[PDB]
């Protein structure tokens, strides 16, 4: 646990700020989060890492499952990606003016809270997660990580642990200090 920049107590679960890949497991979760878009293809950036780790069953299940509405998440088997189930879900791109930028920010808290409570359905208790939209999306990774640690506040049926993992240290250590700073 030497990657956690920081880890935050929520409703939800601990919000555990990870340096690592995607696609490297963290210890103990079964469990990934896509990034994904509506119609549930392969992109670039985490998506295209998870596919790119898959067999064609994934597309062939996210065929049968799509569209996710935006907000929205369902799950699918991992197919050989390293974890044992997908959660996709799919973030809003970011609105470029107001004030569907408010709007947008509800989307982003809502797609983290479907995450939560499907995980918790499935009785899963550790899911490994990307910062939601924080690629061709638009978000930057404070404003993913804020609407995180906005949407954990729900009390879920089942504790979820969201352990957030972006690559890039420094984007993480940045985003951790633009989160309290808002509130200052």
């Amino acid at each position: 646990d030497s990657d956690i920049v920081e880890s935050y107590a929520r409703a939800a679960g601990p919000v555990h700020l990870r340096v690592r890949d995607i696609m490297d497991p963290p210890p103990g979760c079964k469990v990934v989060v896509n990034a994904a878009n509506e119609g549930l293809l392969a992109g670039s950036g985490v998506c295209g890492a998870i596919f790119a780790n898959a067999t064609p069953a994934l597309a062939a299940d996210c065929r049968r499952l799509a569209p996710c509405p935006t907000g929205e998440a369902v799950a699918t088997p991992g197919h050989g990606c390293g974890y044992t189930h997908i959660i996709h879900a799919v973030a809003p791109r970011r609105p470029r003016d107001p004030a569907a930028l408010e709007e947008g920010e509800a989307l982003l808290e809502r797609a983290y809270r479907s995450i939560v409570a499907l995980a918790a359905a499935r009785r899963w208790a550790c899911v490994a997660c990307p910062l939601l939209g924080a690629g061709v999306y638009g978000w930057s990774a404070a404003e993913s990580l804020r609407a995180a640690l906005a949407a954990t506040r729900t009390e879920p049926a089942e504790r979820v642990s969201l352990h957030i993992c972006h690559p890039d240290r420094a984007t993480l250590t940045h985003a951790s200090v633009l989160v309290p700073l808002e509130h200052h």
